Order: C-alpha cells, then structure tokens, then sequence
C-alpha cells in the first residue's frame, strides 16, 4: 500500500539511471545478475545465499539466485525468475508480489537454460555480476565496467521514497530487537542468551541479520570485531555492547547501544556524557558541509570526554594535536548506510568516480563525501580501552600524559559506542533509531 | 583425558593411510588447506567459514583459515597455524589444546606470508584444498589427485575409536536440542520459535550446525529440503518434524523425530508404527550386508503400513511391485555419517572408488557399500503425503489403488521420518540416538 | 578395539611411574610375581587361585600363577608367561590378546626353571610378591620395599582410562546379577536360589566374584558381613540386601541394593529417602574435597532419616551431636574401588605413604584422602537394626531417645544398604551404576 | 537319629586308635587344630576355609577355623570350638548337634587366647595342624610326627559305620547332580550351565564341592584337568563328560560319567562298551587282591577296545606288551575316598608307613595298597584321544600300527571316563554311585 505506491518512483529512478549511463557508455542495456550458491567444497552442503547488491536494487528478491535483469532504461525491465519445480521444495507461487507487475517476467526452471532467454547479440550488454566465467559461456564479453558501477554507485548515495521506507522498517525491528537484548543484559543472561534474545524479537535468522551482530560484555567491549557469543555468563556484569540491525526488503538497519549494568558510578556517567556528544554529532549533518569534518569534530569532542574524566592528563585541544585520541577512538565516525552496510559511494566526489579526499591525520576514513538531501549517514561515536593500542601508547612518548590508574578502572568495562540512523533531507533531519523510542 | 588418549591412535592411522597411499601413488607428502574465508560480492561483509574437510579429519581446527597440514607418513606432521594479531580481534592463544602436541606447529601472521613455511621443492606434494590458483601461485601442480581422494574417501568409512567417540559426543547435544524442540512444539510455538529452542538448548548459533536444520509443522512436513522458518504459528497444531544435528570436533550427529500433537490419533498411530519398522531397519545393520538391500527392505515396510493403514488398497507385496512406495518413500534409507553429514567413501566397492551398483528400482540410492565394523550410517524411513508426487501418481494407472480420502485426512499432517545414528559393532549394533533416550 | 586402544596410554603411565620410583630409590629395576597356588594341608587338592595386584595392574592375567614381570620404567616391559604342555590340561595357543604386543614375552614350562630367565644380578631388583622364601632362594634380597610399594599404592588411586573403562565393563555385567537377583527375589526365592540366578545372569563362577556376595532375607539384612546362602526359602519374604559384583580385566564392580516385597509400607518408604540421601551423597563428590567430610555428611543425612520416620525422638542437628547415627550407620561411607574391592591409596596424604587423619567424630575410617579426578568411589550409606548394637544404646544415657516400640517394627526387615560406584571427572561425575539403567 | 547312634562307635574307634599311637610314641596326647582363614597378598579379602582333614576325621565341623580338639584316647576328648560375638556376623548357637555331647566344649571368643585352654605342659603333647607358627608361639616342640600321621592315615582306609553313610550321604547327593547336568547337556546348555544346574541341584556351591568340578563338552573331554566352564555353548553337540563329587559332613563323592548327544553312532557304541568294562572293573574287588593288579586288569580291557574298534590294528595282548594303552588310558584306575577325595593310606603296606610296591610297568599309581573290609575306593577306566601324547607316539616306530584316519573321527568327541564309588565288604561289593539307579 505505503510502500507498494513508493516503488513505482523507484522504478521510474532508476529507469532514468540505466538510461543515462547506458546511452553513455554506447551500452544497448544491462543485465544484472542476483548471483549463484557456493557449494562447500568436496561436499553437497551449500553457503547461505548472498544476492548481488546490484540485482536487490531493482526490487526485493534477497533469496534467490539464477535471477537475472535485462534493462536499458527505456524499454520495460525484462526479469528472469528462478522458479525450479522439484518434489523436495514448496513449490512458491508465481510472483504477485507488489513488485511483479512492473516486469516483464519469464519463469526459468533450470538454471542451466537462461542461455535462451538472454539477447542474442551480447557485444553492447554489461553483465552486472560474480560469476565472471558463467558470463562467458553465455557469450557476453563487457563485465562489471567500471564507468558503469562507479557512476551506480554514486547515486546509490541518494536513496528514493521507496529506499527510505525500507531503511526505516528495518530500523523499526532493529530497535524491537535492541530492547529484547537490553533486558536479557539486565536479567545477566551470557552473550549467546542475549544474540538469540535480540534474533527472537526481531523475528531474523542469524543469516538474516545484514552483518554479523557484535554482542559483547565486560572487557569484550573493548574489542571491535567482536564475533563469539560466551554461552557462560560472567561471574560479574559490569557493561553491555551491542551492535546488531535487521533486513527489510534488502536495507539494513545498524544500531549500536553500550549500557552499565548499576546505572550509576564512573561507567555510567562515561556513557551518558558520550551520548551527548552523539546526539550532538547526529544533528550536525546538513547538507553542504563534508562528512570528514563532523569526523574532526568527534576526535575534539572525545578529547573533551577524555580531559574532563581524566584518563589523560591534558586539555582537550592539546589531546587531539597530539594524536591521543586515536587510541581510545581508532575508527571511523560512521559511514553511508542502505543495500549494503558500509554503503556504495561515501568516498567519492562525483559520478566519475573520483575520491574524495580525507581531511587532517585521518587519511583512512570510511565517508567523506560531500553530504546531500536522500543521503542516510551512520553515527558511530566510540571510546574504547584497548590493550594493543594502550600498549602501542605506553612505548610512545606520551606515556607520560595518560593516567594509567583510571585507565586500569574502566578495562573491566571494556568500552563505548553510539550508533543511530539518520537520514538527511532539505530543511530536516530523521534520526530513524531515536524517532522509535529506543534510549 | 579420554579423547586424548584416543588421538594418539587417530594420528597414527592417519599417518599410515597418508604412508600407504603417498608411497602407492608416488608422492613425497601431501599439503592440505583448511581454506580461505569468502568474501561477498563487491562487498566488505563475508561468508561463514566451512573448513575443508580433509582439513579437519587431523585436528578440530574447524574456525581457522589460513592453516596449513604438510604431512607424509613418517614425519611427525607439520601445522601452519592461522594467529593474526590485531587491536579489533581477540588475541586468541597460541594452540594448546589435547591435539597441539602431536604437531610442529608454526604461526602464520599474515596469509599471504606463507610461500616461506611450505616445503621448498612442492614437486611431488599434493595440494589438497579448494582453492587451486593460490595452490598455483604457490608453485604446486598436483591438486586434488582423484587416486588420493577416492582412498582417503573410502577409508573414511572405518571411524578410530576417536572419531566414534566425537560423534557420540556430537548425538549428546544434539538429543538437548532435540529435547527442547519437541517441548515448545507442545507448547504451540512457531517454526521459527522450535528452531531457536533447539539452537538455546545446544548451545551453538545456525552457523554451527552441521547442515541448515528442518523445522516443519503440519503440511510443512512433506516438504523435504523445507529451510523456512514460519515465524507465526499455524492455528492449529497437527503434527512437527525437526531434522537437526550438532557438531563436536568437527563431526556430525543428524537426528529425525517427528510428533503427533494430540495424545492419540490415526497419525499418532502411524507415527509408533512407522517408528517400529525404523528400530527393526536400525537392528537389521550386519556386516557383510550390503545397505542397497536394508533399503530394499525398508519398501517392504512402508508398503505394509500404506497397506495396513488403508492408504492404499493392495497388500504390501503389490505396492512394491507396482512402484507405489516411491511415490510415499522417495529418498535413500539412509547414509554413512561423520565429518561430513552425508559422508565420503558411501557409494564405493573398493579404494580405487570403483562403484558399487545399487538396485535395480532405486538406481539414485546413496548408500550401496558392504557394511563392515567401525561404520556409522543413518536410518532415517520416511512415509510423506507430498502433493506433486501424489499428483503425478493420479496421471498414472495406480490412480484407482489410492484411498485419496484417506490421504486427504493426512494432508495437515505433512509426512513422518524417523532417523537414527548407529555405529555398526562386530557383534552388536550400538544406536548412539536412542542410547541417550530421547524416545 | 576400544579397549585396546586405551591401553596404549595405560603401560606409558606405569612405565613412567615404574621409572620414577625405581631411580628414585636407586633399583635397576623391579619383579613382580603373579604369585602360586596354595596346597592344601596333607592334601593334593589346591586352594583358588589369588593373582599379585601388583602383577594384574599391568596386564588382564588373573587367572596364571609362576608369571613374572621384569620393568624398569624405560626397557620394553619383560613377560615370563606360564604356559605347561602337559597332557592332563588344555595348552592354549600363545599370547595373542590385545596386551601381548606390549611384553616381551618369554615362555616358562616349569615354574622352577623360572631362574634362568630372571636377571643374574638381582642386587638391584626388587622382588613385588608373597613368596618370599622363594624370592630369597632365586637371589633376592630386597622384598616389597615400603618406599616402593607406598608409590604404586598412592597413584593407584588414578586410574587410566583403560582402568576406567575396565571398572565400567564390570558395572555392566554386575547390573545383570542384580536384575536376575532383584527377580527372583520376588518370585519367592531363597538366598541360595538368589545367588545362582546373580552367577548365572553375570556368567562368572563364585571364585569370579572380587569378593563374597552378600545375599540376605529378612532379618539376615541386619548382618554386614551374612555369608550364608539358606537354601530353603523363608517364611514372609519382606526385605532383600545383595550387594554383588564382578570381574573385568581384574577390576572390581561393587554394587549393593535394598528391596521392600511389597511396594508398600514403611521400610518401603525408607528406601525411597534413603535412595534419595544416597543419589545427593554420590553427586556431592568433588575434586578438592576430604572424603571425610562426605562421611560426615552422611551422618546428619542418617539422622534427619531418623528424625523424620520417629526412629529418634529429637532434631537432626543433636542427633548427630549425641552420637546416635554410629548405632545405625556403624561403618564408612565408602571406598577407592579398582584392581582390590577396598583398593589401595584410601587413606594417605602424599606419595611417601603418610596417613590422612579421619575426622574427629570417626577414628574408623577406610578412605580419608582427598578428592581428585580419576579416581573411583563407592557410596554404601546405610542404616540397620542390628540387635548387639541397639543393645548397647539401651545400656547408655540416650536410652530414652529411642523408640523401641518402632524399632521392633522394622528389626523383621533388617536394614538397607545403597551402594554406586562413581568415577569423579574434573567437572562431572559419572555413576557408572546408575547410568546403565537398574534403579 | 539314624547317624546319630552310629557316632559312638565312630568316637569310641578313634579313641582307640589315639590311645594305641600316643602310647606307643609316648605323648600324653594329640592336639588337633581346624586351622584359620588365608589372608590374600595386600588385601582384606581371605581364600575359601579348608579344614584340617585330622580335625574334621572326629567330628562334622568343616566351616570353623580356631578350633582345637585335645584328645589322648582315654579321657572324653575335649573341644575348643570358636564362638566369635560381633554386630557383623551372626551369632549362632552353642553347639547343640549329635556330635555335642562326646566332647567336653569350651568356647572359644578370640583366636588370640587359645594358650590357656590348652594344656600348661605341652612337652609331652604333638601339635596336629597346618600353622606350626603359631604351634612355636603356644610352646608345642613335637609337630605332625610322622610315626603319628603314617598310623592315623594308615587306619583312615578302614571306615567306621558312621563314615560310610556319610559317603553313602555324599552319593546320594552327588547323583541328583549328576542328573540334572545330564539333563541341560541334552537340553544344549553350556559348560557353564551344566556346572551350575549341577550346584543348584545339589544345593551346594562351588567351594562346598570337595574339588573342582569337570564339566567338559567335545574336544574338552581329552582333557583330564578341564577347571574351565565355557559360557557359551558350542557350535554343535557331541559329547559331554562331568567329574563332579559332593560333601557330606567333611565326607566327599566322587563320581565321572560320559554321554553322547546323539544317543546312537560310534562314540555312543564305544562309551556303552567301556562301562561294562568299568562294572566288571567294579566287581572284580576282593579282599586279599592287591588294587595294583586291577590297574594291570583295567589296561587290558582298553586294549581289547582298542583292537575291537579299529583305533589299533593289533590285537588285544600286543597293544598291552607294546605300552600302547598308556596313550589312551595314562592315569590310575582310582584311589581310596574318604575324609579326602584322594583319601590317605592308599600306597601304604603297614601302620609304619612302608610303602606297597607299585605293578612294575606302572609305578605311578596312587592306590597300591592291598584291599580289605570297609575300605571304600574308585574305579576310573579311560579312554582319551589326547593330541599331547598321540604326538608322541607318531614319532616312535609304533605309527604304522594305530589307524590314524580313526582316531581323527573321535578326536570331536575328546574322550571317555566312567567312575563309581564302592564300598569293599567281605563277600560282597556296594557301589554307592550305581545303586542309586544312575545310568
Ligand atoms: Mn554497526
Ligand atoms: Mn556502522
Ligand atoms: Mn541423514
Ligand atoms: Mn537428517
Ligand atoms: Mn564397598
Ligand atoms: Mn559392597
Ligand atoms: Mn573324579
Ligand atoms: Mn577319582
């Protein structure tokens, strides 16, 4: 209904996009592969099925490969349905789906007898896709050409009616999730009962999720790439992250929340003063300004948190010119966010596929790309206690500077970050993760 | 202590079949790789890592990429051991568990580092592994040799008495799992709901699992590669199905159960009578039988029930000979199982890897090896109400032998398997499932 | 094969303590004799064969006297192996179990030809056996030297998982006695007809057994050491009192069971909450924890039994001050349970031999030492009407304590007894009794 | 009653013969110990009691160690009996049995004190026991004096009245035995299930029996000294031969038989030939014949059989001339029974001692001893294909005469041996065993 109307503009969107950059390149289409299963090696087994990002694009089939688009940007978009008959699978419906009507749909039944269905002559079609060598065979000869993916990726940046739904109701389980994860933290169930507390609630699989959930306690924290889940809980409870989202319609939601376990003491002030810096952070985008400076603007505003707590012995000004905060905030700010997690186009300039350069002593950030109206950002302030990087602090000169006696207090809490979703309009911001009450 | 001290002997078998068939197919070692982690399509997210499984038949290192096996025989075998070490991942410690003394282990920091570690001269070592133009770049030429393959396949049948004891440990969780399932099914939950229960009691996330689990309700049941998982329930409870395993040091256990929800009822009875012929199939189990022939057997049995039930209209001896049971009964009896859930060296007469024929009727069976000690198979009889075949079976002249008001009644129901893991004893038969009573 | 592969690991053990203890008191190494059989006085018939414990700890041959053993911890383990060809008895084929590939074994065809093959200088050697003036007269001197047996003694109470699954085997095929034993008890049978039926269900003679069966009607219950089989039946059968066990490899299973006839009553009722003190009893086995303790334990266990059934007139806790439970409960909790039923190490603190003092309540005690894994238990908590010993408590202050009156009430029934053997693991406890199914 | 009255003239004839030897050898008179239980090496467990035969020759007391008998053949005999008072052991009666009143008992409470019931001058007294230890300690000097024990053991060949219905007691019982071990051989039981229909039908235990039964099937029965029982049956039934006695009141059975399962063929022919020869082996007891010549009798007889069935191609005096029946029948004919199954004084020619020259070409025979009245004795012809000993003969220049394509026929059925039990009178001869209609 809300979502079905929105689509049609989708469409048209990206009809208009396969037309320019087509018609551009000397292209007569595209054909957009949703990909193949891997199958394990030696094995009859297979891996979970990852849809080509550039195939979900056009419409909402995640979960089905052997899928193919054939699209010019003026003719309608011709799509070929893996729909295989065999005893051992429910036979699914043919496509009545919201999205059916705006395709010209073929049903193929083996996998193997799409070489029919496809143009006769492929010497001006791109195929958009893995499979190079399947490619091939088929006859075609242009694949993946980089003007064609650059210039896609570039305006992946700017998300339709019907994009920005999606990403708001994947949020909106998200967040249903968030609050399953809090409250198993606050009963002191372990990290493996809080994962599948938070997959309970938002009703996903773990092969759902759009990324591998980080659910951390204690010391955990402090780790980033956090992927074990301890199915023994502490002997103490002391702090919870979690970073974890959810799927609509191939958008990922990315929400990160750290919480104390007493509600009170050191632990929970660093938290809730943290929290404001994000909030702040989050309502700083606007059109105009480039993301890499809301980036410098984090470092000063850890430095402050930083100062204030003393865990380092300076001012905020004399903290960041001397590169300190990098240990305890060694990553980006936060990135584009839609189809993919880490989103197509944030580090690029324009269509050509240029870069965009990063700002001051952080030549390795994620987006800094001039943010515009339809762009959805992350937000992602962090302050952590890492042991290498304390380490590799304690070697260096500034050993001196750091009080190492706080620093030995928060270990055991492991370390912050903030995360929301917000989407960026003309005059307006949406922050999709505090408009659904989550705290 | 106890599976330590059956590893001595597991690497000493091995070390003899590596001596055996290395020496036979003039071969100075052979080089196995546990595998490299996949990444996604023009993306930064990955796949879960599935380790090779003539990796894993050494040791269970079963999360780590980037190992390396160099082993011939007669040299105590050398491990490349994958330990990067990063400020966003967990140090993880150097190998010291029960298995670490039985190899030469060197650390690999980087993936990329190891040309240096490998043997100089990789003339006459074959590489065993997927990933064949790294085993190039590597400066190797022999690749998964089919003589090599088909040996170790077929010796792969006769499990060490570590093995054994892996897989009964890996039935030990798995009867938790399926202990739970049932419970919440009782309990009027979802598909979704079961499958959570199973991965709460066992303690491992979806990944883990040997193979993507099957949790069905009702009509769901007949379906037999059924992956969904319904998040809401049906309205009415009739029947449950739940296909699902463990994994303990890298080998599977692979379990069927399936439930009436009423106490009683004319399913409830098929369900204790189709349970009755998978004890006896189970007990059939003698070596120096071929399994092609239990299978034989296990039509005789469902063609009694169709029979007897009044399914179909014609003594057991008729639906055989007509062809019926396929219709009812249409995959194998059952397979070999361990570190792979449909296990290597099943459809083999000798370790060349000569066939063995199967039956004439069922030419697409699994299993048709001679049956001898230190085999593990699966008993897995089925008897489903599966709408494309029972379709296909109105267009032929067997139409009027159907009671299809009678098949009609069962339809809600879906389909009944029952399965079991049996190691197969010299002078006894010990079943691993029902030794731990899950009834 | 299970068995075999275990035992591997189980010479490497003793070699390793043979070596330890051998250099340590500066002996070249040490003989053990398996031992002789007894003559009977002015007769030509012989007494039972008794095989040396310290000769069965290395290898399953109870049942061979004129057998020698020459080790020194470091050479392959000397077997001189008793093997007369003489026509009056069967000459079995040489060594070819599982254990021969371990010895070098040398055949003996009388046992006073044995000194050609025992070492020349035996200055050095310790003789491990009975026969002394036969030691001397070969050339020995050092016999059974304190130092040396206080070693073997002590780490006797670790068992190998060889040992464990030997003393497993031999639950297994006593639980079968106590089931054919347990029926014909209540088919009305006498103890004699009882005691066959336990003898032919196990298939082990009497001189089989690892100690005298105990096997009592009635009365017979109340006395702990009832050697007699009556073999005319009585009158009222009311309570049954077997404790049985087997053999396996020369280790000792050691269960005993209490029954009521009827059902119901109070004795019945008795049993049941006794069983359930005697279950928490066995759970309550931990590594770093004085058996002592356990034996106290069980004390207060007995007396809130007492307490709570008006067999004693007062609260658990003075009960158990006053010195009333040793009445009813007059011997030890239980034992370490191997090669000997009351094996040996059971009371020593260290390796030297020193004692570990019983607590203060019990100068009695069997087994004091502290707990650790791999070691093995008995459980036997109890309670009787033992006539001499109410006797005595009539004859002292806490005479009017009791209640005679319900005292004559169960005197027909005897007493109860509830024996397991338990292996303690680090973080388990496996009761081998109670895990193969007889309640 | 009936027994009863006949232990007076058994008292009063031992009285005597004490009076007669103590004279004679100058001692004020004997003292008799039963003996004590054997501790097992290392361990709380003891052997099975035998009692001292000397002891158990005046009265039925064969279960009690610690027991004394003073006796100089003129005063009533005193008797030190052990009557222990503990809360473990029942405490029977004060011995009130028909052997109470010829002794004047003293009670005996505590092995310890026994050196002040006995005589204070024990110069003059002989010590009659097993522990000559414990004699020293006591003060005894004289100890088994052999003129003492050569007269006792000389005049135990002649029974009393009171002895021989206790032999006659032991047949009885034996027989019944002997019955149903026929019975389950027929019905297709094992070794193992014959011995134990055999113990429970006699009502007596392994260790109440006066020696090891041989239960042998098949190839076993050429064993002579078969202690084995087979728990499982064999492949096929052919032959079965039981040695198996019982005890009466320290007074033992002793009785062989062989059987055939089918009850026709050759085997059957030559066990139905062999026991009349055994019966007219039994009839030929005189008195005044020496049992030496019965032996030469017996050896020819087998060779007769071995001429008759063509097993030897000579004839019947050839095969005895050429020593050939000491390949087929290598034991004695039989021995004395009594108090012990291989009863003293059966080699003896006079009450000093002497002995009675055996038959030359046998001078390895027990009995040599002239027969007389009341002289009870074995008669045991056999015939055995024995592989040991038909070894032996091959490589003498007697092959050519034995037909080895025969023997190879029999070699299934093992062998064959017949034993009675007969009580020699003046001019008649009552075989206990046959009487009792036993076939
Ligand atoms: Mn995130
Ligand atoms: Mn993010
Ligand atoms: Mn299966
Ligand atoms: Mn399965
Ligand atoms: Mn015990
Ligand atoms: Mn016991
Ligand atoms: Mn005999
Ligand atoms: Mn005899």
């Amino acid at each position: 209904d809300k979502l079905a109307v929105l689509y049609a503009e989708h469409i048209a969107t990206l009809q208009q996009r396969t037309r320019t950059i087509t018609e551009r390149e000397g292209l007569e289409g595209l054909v957009i592969h949703s990909g193949q299963a891997k199958r394990q090696f030696l094995d009859d087994m297979y891996y979970p099925f990852k849809v080509n990002p550039q195939f979900k694009a056009w419409l909402p089939v995640i979960d089905n490969p052997h899928c193919w688009i054939v699209v010019d940007g003026a003719s309608k978009p011709k799509l070929i349905f893996y729909r295989p008959v065999d005893f051992w699978h429910k036979v699914p419906d043919e496509p009545r789906d919201f999205w059916a009507e705006y395709f010209d749909i073929e049903l193929l039944v083996q996998p193997d007898q799409v070489e029919k269905l496809l143009p006769y002559d492929k010497a001006n079609y791109a195929y958009i896709g893995e499979y190079l060598e399947v490619a091939q065979a088929l006859g075609f000869s242009i694949m993946n050409p980089e003007p064609v993916m650059n210039y896609l990726h570039f305006h992946r940046a700017y998300k339709t009616q019907y994009e920005l739904e999606c990403l708001r109701q994947a949020n909106r389980i998200a967040v249903e999730g968030h609050k399953a994860a809090r409250d198993t933290f606050f009963n002191g169930g372990s990290e493996f009962d809080i994962q599948h507390a938070y997959l309970m609630a938002t009703r996903q699989s773990e092969n759902e999720m759009p990324y591998g959930n980080i659910v951390a306690l204690n010391e955990n924290c402090a780790i980033l790439h956090y992927t074990h889940f301890e199915p023994t809980a502490p002997h103490t409870h002391h702090s919870f992250l979690i970073d974890a989202g959810a799927n609509f319609n191939g958008y990922a939601a990315d929400i990160t929340r750290t919480y104390d376990f007493k509600k009170s003491g050191e632990f929970s002030d660093l938290i809730q003063v943290m929290t404001e810096h994000q909030i702040a952070l989050g309502k700083a985008l606007k059109p105009g300004l480039l993301y890499g400076e809301l980036h410098l603007e984090c470092h000063q505003r850890v430095a402050q948190v930083l100062s204030d707590f003393n865990i380092v012995k300076l001012p905020a000004a004399d903290i960041v010119e001397r590169g300190i905060t990098s240990t305890f905030f060694p990553h980006g700010l936060g990135h584009h966010l839609g189809l993919q997690v880490h989103d197509m186009g944030g580090f690029m300039a324009d269509e050509s596929g240029t870069h965009q350069a990063p700002p001051e002593g952080h030549p390795f950030l994620r987006c800094t790309r001039l943010i515009e109206k339809n762009q959805v950002f992350t937000i992602e302030p962090g302050l952590y206690f890492i042991d290498s990087l304390l380490g590799d602090l304690a070697q260096t000169d500034n050993k001196q500077f750091i009080n190492w006696e706080k620093v030995e207090e928060f270990k055991p809490f492991g370390g912050i970050r903030i995360e929301d979703n917000i989407i960026v309009h003309e005059d307006s911001l949406e922050n999709m993760t505090r408009d659904l009450h989550l705290d």
